[PDB]
C-alpha cells in the first residue's frame, strides 16, 4: 500500500492498525479522507465518540445531520451514511453499530463493519464499544475478520488499549 501519515500505530494484521489516541485529536492532526463516527440511527450526536466529534465541529455535524434525517429518515442498525468531515476529515462515515444496552442483535456488528470496505483508508473507533455496551475485544475481532480495507483504530482508554493489544494474537 501507499505510505500515509498515520503515526505511532501498532500493526495488528495486514490491514488493521491500532493506537491509544483521542480520535478528535488524531483526525485534526491527520485530516484523513474518512473519519468514522459511532453513530445512532437518529444521528443524535450526544455523547461518546459522536458527542466528541460533533463538539469538535462546533455543532456543524449535528446541523448537517438534522437535515440528513429530515430528508432521508433514520439509518438502519448496521447501516451508514457519508456526510461532511467538517474540520476533521474530508468525509465522515456515520456507522450504526448495535447498542447492546437496547438489546440490539450483536450479529449486526459485522454488517456495521462491512461499511468500512467501501473506503480504502479510514480512521475509526471500535464500533459498539464504549457507551454502546459491547465488549471492545469482540468488536476488534469482528473488525479484523470483516474489514479488508486499511483501518486505523483509535482507542480512547489506555487500559483498554493495552488489553486489546495483549489479548490479540
Amino acid at each position: 500500500s501507499m505510505v500515509n501519515s498515520f503515526s505511532g500505530y501498532l500493526k495488528l494484521t495486514d490491514n488493521v492498525y491500532i493506537k491509544n489516541a483521542d480520535i478528535v485529536e488524531e483526525a485534526k492532526k491527520v485530516k484523513p479522507t474518512v473519519v468514522v463516527n459511532a453513530a445512532d440511527v437518529y444521528l443524535k450526536h450526544g455523547g461518546g465518540v459522536a458527542g466528541a466529534l460533533n463538539k469538535a465541529t462546533n455543532n456543524a455535524m449535528q446541523v448537517e445531520s438534522d437535515d440528513y434525517i429530515a430528508t432521508n429518515g433514520p439509518l438502519k442498525v448496521g447501516g451508514s451514511c457519508v456526510l461532511s468531515g467538517h474540520n476533521l476529515a474530508k468525509h465522515c462515515l456515520h456507522v450504526v453499530g448495535p447498542n447492546v444496552n437496547k438489546g440490539e442483535d450483536i450479529q449486526l456488528l459485522k454488517s456495521a463493519y462491512e461499511n468500512f470496505n467501501q473506503h480504502e483508508v479510514l480512521l475509526a473507533p471500535l464500533l459498539s464499544a464504549g457507551i454502546f455496551g459491547a465488549d471492545p475485544i469482540h468488536s476488534l475481532r469482528v473488525c479484523v475478520d470483516t474489514v479488508r480495507t486499511n483501518v486505523y483504530l483509535a482507542v480512547f482508554d489506555k487500559n483498554l488499549y493495552d488489553k486489546l493489544v495483549s489479548s490479540f494474537l
